[PDB]
């Protein structure tokens, strides 16, 4: 499902680990409509843990697949997003999600 279209590679060796938190800044836009998932978190971008599925696959996968200081435009598919039952307005069914994520650091 998910694809990783990096823009800025990161160091290339430092990625999240099982037990670390990821600190990411992202833009979640839809194929051709708008932003639904954006992290314009005043003073604290989004964070989550790897192996606890607190995000969709596209992310656990996608972001795990990114290194510290790497930014990518990930394209996620139903299978890796909110499959079919999305939330009618934010994520209608079978909508592809696009996430311009920047892995800031691990916590």
């Amino acid at each position: 499902g998910v694809q990783v279209e990096t823009i800025s590679p990161g160091d290339g060796r430092t990625f999240p680990k099982r037990g670390q938190t990821c600190v990411v800044h992202y833009t979640g836009m839809l194929e051709d409509g708008k932003k639904f998932d954006s992290s314009r978190d005043r003073n604290k971008p989004f964070k989550f843990m790897l192996g606890k599925q607190e995000v969709i696959r596209g992310w656990e996968e996608g972001v795990a697949q990114m290194s510290v200081g790497q930014r990518a435009k990930l394209t996620i598919s139903p299978d890796y997003a909110y499959g079919a039952t999305g939330h009618p307005g934010i994520i209608p069914p079978h909508a592809t999600l696009v996430f311009d994520v920047e892995l800031l650091k691990l916590e």
